[PDB]
């Protein structure tokens, strides 16, 4: 039992897992045939040549974020390990290169240090570097006013593929650049001009980030400098002339006005290119750059807006026409105010085009037929724009562009999405889906829309399978509310409430509908029916409302609420203030569910008799509730029963042969109760025992056994399971006890 | 000391409250002073008539609310034996009929939120002194009762009857013979959808008529609600009003009205408030007749009238609004329009005494800003929940009319007020404010408001006083932001962020500095962790400053020791606010630099482990000092030593298990004390020390785990020994240890 990291076998090497664990020097625990070591995350000081002590087999270290004046390396100390390929050394507080690292690595990183000299000491004998990650190392830092990088240090890396040196200052592109290089980062390294020099002969690279040189700051969030009279950067027009394989390039935040289209003279491969944060307003009208660009596949030109200014229209040229391989085109944060069918004309024809993205440009008016003329648009997104009912940090992170997908993939994969989501529509207007293409994924949250639904208003677009309302003030009273849509698949309602009963007759008439979220609605009592029905539902979330005044009904009208979801297997019922469940109404839960959540209530009890009548549960969540007592006999209640979470209660007691069977339970979570010890006590795989008062006596030394004998079960965050009592043991692991 | 209730004198009487106190019975142990007894919200099951022998004046009895999570079962004549009751309230009681027996010296009586279905002679024809009667909310819909049963002239017995409620009961028609003496008639809810000639006479003093939500519009209706038959509005006969001369309310909201027969405001001149909300009235606003009958009116109420599916261009108010000469007040909330001119709102131009323009969620688009110069008398415009661009439960309650005031007193008190917020002004524009009036008082709050703020955006109205900016995306690094309002007393920058969500944002608190009236800035929730080229916030004139929910805690322990004083150039500052900052440890040197000047300093919601009591010695100002939901372990032994000035100390919600001797002894400035939800298991004398004798006058200790006992008794002693010292909540200051004592309050013990 490894202690205290966690060793797992994976594909053909082994691996340690020993982040975030308060230790303050490497272990001499560890070992051996691992092959990958995560040290991240802790409080260690020194590294020696015995801190890495006959560990050949080492392939791969990470020491980030150690010690949260830092990090203390010995020459050499790594010098011993003649596989080692991936060294991680982020955050570490390092004031230089580390000395005589070994010639067999592969990657190095060092970003986030105060390293201010890149030296031929340092890295010049790491021939077989193929990454190398030096960023943010000097950045608004008084004491390196400029990184020095000596004269051709990397001249002799002949096969370092990928270099990144963005977010330190170098006022200019190091010259004597290996042309194995593929991708060079040199984002917000205040380099103002780019000689044809810079890149000549990267006949290699595929990625060039320059994006934050010469940036816009207006209305910039982290601290930042303009050129001289917010100047834009200054790129020769040859300056890109033998890059010819270049797939990426990323000119974000430049402060460019106008794009050299000789730039682009050279590079017929050119895939993504942005040009968020500038000033290309006036580009973007024109854009002779534009016929340049026949293989683009993503242009984003996201938030070029005018200061002060809401123009009625967007002026898109013509050569857009020119983009055959578009995709994906991102125009955030232009701004304006009206969207004629002219004005889209040139992006009709691009045979590919697929996502288009004018979230965030406070659009009043959208002439909707022209999304009509596209043959494969997939995505229309246009949230945060203002559409009216119609009635006639982190280093490793992208820090301009996106992460996350626009529209959820669920929603996504069922054909056209549109998002409309924080506009103005307050209410469906009869006209408002009337010109649209046939949408499949539609998203309206957060429009204060206060539509009384009664069948009628999504007629339009009847094909809608996945429609999400969150964050509304919905009337679905009427038991016709969305039939008209039916083929409905997800229906997401969570946050609704009134500008409070309900009745929930609606949700019987779909045939198809499977995902229904309920969440907090509030719903307390329901009016005429009591009685939730639908032979297709699969999955009910019903967290945030009044389950414990509805089964506190004096007529008890609401035992049955569900038993009428005969196809249920996914429930949740967390966040329900629910004390105690009347045993009759646990009952008449669907007898087809295999997960059911009750955690974040107040559980004073729970009868486990009850599963019985549950023979395909798999799933039982009961954490954050107030339960004092564990059934005796748990196998004779259940042998489907796979994980079951127990977090965060009043448990004091385990009663013997809880690990005995049931022998169904892979996965039993105990964290955060009140157990002192485990006394009389296979196929289980997860114990989770961190957060409980243990009583550290001689007591627990059966329980220290049963660890060793049972080493198939894994107990993570075993430096958290923690002796409480008697006060000279306080504080200390079970695990490093003694007798 | 009184237990279980809180005794005490109010105006020329003494009172108990005695509420919210698990009582599973009527106590015994009331002071015999006492003449007003509030028992609410207990536990109570039974009240015979040996509940209160032993307090023959007491003459008001609340006794609401009980029983908590079968109602109250009250004997015959279990009241009867009290001469002198007035006012007796028992609603929310389950009862199910009304109590038998009442003292015929009562003069109000509430019955509210029971089971009665039945209103009987016997019951309260007898009770000829009541001026007040309130039996609303004991049929509301579900399910029973069947219709309320009102015994025939029940009520004409009561001679000096002024108020009668009725509302919330299924009625179907006005009870007949009702007293002359009404002057408040409350039927709202009631079912009744038809009102004849006959109905209201001879009520010949009736002030107010109540008859709202009487063949309701239902349309998106919270509660439960069923109209009349189709679209149909309550009935009213042209004459129905006919003798009512005296009528100054009317309340005929939620009626499905669709006209208003302007006979029925004839003999009705001196009119003064009428509630028309949600009905159908958008052709009436446009024609409206009935206008030309009502020259003494000061508040309309028209809103929600809106039509279902419809958002039109224009708002049509006919020229008959200039009949309206009293009018103070008018409210036009959710009408739902699109555009507002000039023309619009001519005849309300003339208006002399129009205070109050309520446009409330009406969704307009935009408005001819220079229409509102042509008021003489406008202070309050209302313009929340519109869409306007950048410019390039309780009964005692109103049910349809939302009542605390539209904007918050303190800021209209500066002056003029205009509210925008929560409309679509996402940066300010260049003449966004071009043709206002001259505002006081501007509401810009929760616009996703983006502005650069640079010294320009409010120079056409530069005599804002009081400006609320809460909720926006706002960037005031330029040392210029809002420079041009020179005038500005009061900035609330609340909850503000970056537009993009995005966290690591920095800023620059220079431009505080250049105001020289700035009382009150509240930087509340701004995820403040880093300051940019200035370390130091800078006035002259600010006295409070709200800094909870920001991030001292990194600020101070920055390694440079960069933010060491970043409060210490506020040199008046007197209240400070630093709750929910995260903080563990105050640096010494820091907490000196905070303004010598301070008297009251909140710490509350942190996570101090220590504090340096030594320090105080600093602030020889500090009356206050809040430390409430810490984790502080020990208090020191002379705080006396350390100050002269503090008055308020509260450390609610800490680790406290131990009172030094010499504690609460000496100075002697400390009026307050609260420990409250500590973890004290007792009190030894001294802190029990004298003679000085401690100025204290209030000292909280419920939530403690008192091991009761007999090491107590010292304290116990201490108690009946300095009854001038107020200990509150004595029924939750409860023994832990050893139960059979857990759970009784500590005065319980011999
Ligand atoms: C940003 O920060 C500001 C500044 O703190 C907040 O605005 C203040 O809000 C507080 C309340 O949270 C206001 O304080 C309250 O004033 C009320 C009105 O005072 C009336 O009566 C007093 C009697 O002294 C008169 O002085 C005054 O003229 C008014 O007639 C008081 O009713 C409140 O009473 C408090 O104390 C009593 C004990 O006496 C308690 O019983 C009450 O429950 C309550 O605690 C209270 O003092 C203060 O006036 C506001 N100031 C300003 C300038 O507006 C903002 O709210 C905040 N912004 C956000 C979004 O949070
Ligand atoms: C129809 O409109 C009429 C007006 O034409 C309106 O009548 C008003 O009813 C309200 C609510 O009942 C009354 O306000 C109460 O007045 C009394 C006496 O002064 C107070 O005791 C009440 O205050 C107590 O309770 C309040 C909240 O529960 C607390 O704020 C306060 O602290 C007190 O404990 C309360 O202010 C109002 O007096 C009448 N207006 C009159 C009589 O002129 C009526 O409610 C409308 N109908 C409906 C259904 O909305
Ligand atoms: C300027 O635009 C550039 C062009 O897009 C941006 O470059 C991107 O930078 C980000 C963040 O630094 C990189 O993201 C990392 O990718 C690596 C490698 O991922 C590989 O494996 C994953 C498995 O998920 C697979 O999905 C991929 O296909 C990859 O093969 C990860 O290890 C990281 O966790 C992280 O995702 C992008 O890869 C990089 N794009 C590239 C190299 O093409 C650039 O960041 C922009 N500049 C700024 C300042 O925002
Ligand atoms: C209202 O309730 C809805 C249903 O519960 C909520 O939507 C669900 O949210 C969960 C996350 O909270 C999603 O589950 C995640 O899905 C991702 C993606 O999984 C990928 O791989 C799986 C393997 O099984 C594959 O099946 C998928 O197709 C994906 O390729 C996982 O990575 C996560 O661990 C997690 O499983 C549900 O998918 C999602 N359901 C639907 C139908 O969208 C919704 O969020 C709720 N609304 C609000 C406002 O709370
Ligand atoms: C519909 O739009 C809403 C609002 O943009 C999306 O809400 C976001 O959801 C993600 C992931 O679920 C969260 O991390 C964000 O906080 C949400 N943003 C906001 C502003 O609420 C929602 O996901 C969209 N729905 C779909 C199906 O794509
Ligand atoms: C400005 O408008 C905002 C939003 O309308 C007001 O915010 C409300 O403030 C009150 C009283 O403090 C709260 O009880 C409400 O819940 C608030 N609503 C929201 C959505 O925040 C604010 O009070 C107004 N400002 C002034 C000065 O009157
Ligand atoms: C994308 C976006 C989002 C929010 C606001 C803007 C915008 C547009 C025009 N002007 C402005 C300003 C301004 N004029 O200061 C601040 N934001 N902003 C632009
Ligand atoms: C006052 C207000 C607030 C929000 C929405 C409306 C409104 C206007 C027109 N139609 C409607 C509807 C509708 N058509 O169902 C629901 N709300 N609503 C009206
Ligand atoms: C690293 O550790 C050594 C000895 O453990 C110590 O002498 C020295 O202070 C540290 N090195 C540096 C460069 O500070
Ligand atoms: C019930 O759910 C299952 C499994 O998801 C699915 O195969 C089936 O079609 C559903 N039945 C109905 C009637 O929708
Ligand atoms: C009607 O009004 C006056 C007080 O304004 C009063 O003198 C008279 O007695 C009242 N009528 C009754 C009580 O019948
Ligand atoms: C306007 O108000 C004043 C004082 O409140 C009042 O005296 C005067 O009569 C009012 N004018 C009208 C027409 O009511
Ligand atoms: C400081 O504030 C008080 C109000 O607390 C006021 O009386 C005094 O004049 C102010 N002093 C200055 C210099 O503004
Ligand atoms: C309190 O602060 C003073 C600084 O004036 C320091 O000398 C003293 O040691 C501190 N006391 C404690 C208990 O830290």
């Amino acid at each position: 039992r490894s202690y205290p990291c966690d060793e797992k076998k994976q594909n053909d090497s082994v691996i340690a897992e020993c982040s975030n664990r308060r230790l303050q020097e490497v272990p001499q625990t560890v070992g051996k045939y691992v092959t990958e070591l995560d040290l991240s995350d802790n409080f260690i000081t020194h590294i020696t040549n015995e801190s890495f002590q006959g560990l050949q087999n080492l392939t791969k270290i990470n020491l980030n974020h150690n010690p949260n004046n830092g990090l203390n390396i010995t020459d050499g100390a790594f010098l011993n390990l003649k596989n080692l390929r991936e060294l991680l050394l982020e955050d570490n507080q390092l004031p230089q290169i580390p000395s005589g690292l070994p010639e067999s690595l592969t990657e190095l990183s060092l970003i986030q240090n105060n390293i201010y000299n890149i030296t031929k000491e340092g890295i010049s004998r790491l021939i077989n570097l193929k990454n190398l990650y030096l960023a943010w190392n000097c950045y608004f830092n008084k004491v390196c006013e400029k990184t020095n990088i000596e004269d051709g240090v990397f001249e002799t890396l002949t096969n370092l593929e990928l270099l990144s040196l963005s977010f330190n200052s170098l006022s200019h592109v190091p010259p004597k650049l290996p042309s194995s290089l593929r991708k060079l980062f040199l984002s917000n390294t205040q380099i103002k001009y780019i000689s044809e020099e810079d890149f000549k002969g990267l006949i290699n690279l595929t990625l060039l980030d320059l994006s934050g040189n010469c940036p816009r700051c207006f209305n910039a969030p982290f601290p930042c400098v303009p050129c001289d009279g917010g100047a834009s950067i200054n790129i020769d027009r040859f300056a890109f002339q033998n890059l010819t394989q270049l797939r990426y390039l990323n000119l974000s935040s430049t402060s460019l006005r106008k794009i050299n289209a000789a730039w682009f003279k050279n590079m017929p491969h050119l895939k993504v290119l942005d040009l968020e944060f500038n000033y290309l307003v006036g580009e973007i009208a024109s854009g002779a750059f534009l016929t340049m660009l026949p293989r683009l596949e993503i242009l984003d030109l996201s938030f070029n807006y005018i200061k002060g200014s809401y123009p009625q229209h967007i002026n898109i040229s013509r050569n857009f026409s020119k983009l055959l391989s578009l995709r994906a085109l991102h125009l955030r944060g232009y701004v304006f105010q009206e969207l004629r069918e002219d004005d889209f004309q040139p992006l009709m024809q691009l045979p590919n085009l697929s996502t288009i993205n004018l979230g965030i440009n406070f659009i009043k008016q959208i002439d909707f037929k022209l999304f009509q003329n596209f043959s494969n648009l997939e995505i229309i997104y246009l949230s945060e724009n203002r559409i009216s009912p119609l009635v006639k940090f982190d280093p490793h992170s992208n820090f301009y562009h996106f992460t996350r997908p626009l529209i959820k993939p669920q929603c996504a994969a069922y054909g056209k999405a549109l998002d409309l989501s924080l506009n103005s529509i307050f209410f469906i207007g009869p006209n408002q889906f009337e010109n649209l293409p046939d949408i499949a994924c539609l998203n309206l949250s957060a429009n204060s829309n206060a539509q009384v639904l009664s069948g009628t208003e999504f007629s339009a677009i009847p094909h809608v399978k996945y429609l999400d309302l969150t964050n509304n003030r919905l009337d679905f009273d009427n038991a016709s509310a969305l039939t008209e849509l039916s083929d409905l698949e997800v229906l997401d309602l969570s946050y609704n409430s009134h500008y409070v009963t309900h009745h929930l007759e609606f949700i019987q008439n779909f045939t198809n509908l499977k995902v229904l979220n309920l969440s907090h609605n509030n719903i307390y009592t329901l009016t005429d029916k009591y009685n939730l029905e639908s032979k297709s539902l699969v999955e009910l979330v019903f967290s945030g409302n009044r389950l414990d005044i509805l089964w506190n009904d004096d007529d008890n009208r609401y035992i049955s609420i569900f038993k009428g979801l005969k196809n249920l297997t996914r429930l949740d019922l967390s966040l329900n203030r629910l004390k105690h469940i009347p045993n009759e109404a646990f009952l008449n839960l669907p007898a087809s569910l295999t997960e059911l959540h009750i955690n974040d209530n107040m559980l004073k009890f729970f009868n486990w008799t009850l599963l019985q009548q549950f023979p395909r549960l798999e799933l039982l969540d009961l954490r954050g509730n107030k339960l004092l007592f564990l059934t005796d006999s748990l196998s004779d209640f259940t042998s489907s029963l796979r994980t079951l979470l127990l977090s965060h209660n009043r448990i004091s007691h385990l009663p013997s042969g809880f690990l005995s069977e049931v022998s169904s339970l892979k996965h039993l979570d105990l964290s955060s109760n009140l157990l002192k010890t485990i006394n009389k006590s296979t196929k289980l795989s997860m114990l989770e025992l961190h957060g409980n008062p243990f009583e550290c006596t001689c007591d627990i030394g059966d329980f220290r056994r049963w660890m060793d004998e049972h080493l198939n079960v894994k107990i993570p965050r075993l430096v958290d399971v923690i002796c409480a009592s008697p006060g000279d043991q306080r504080g200390k692991s079970i695990v490093s006890l003694e007798l």
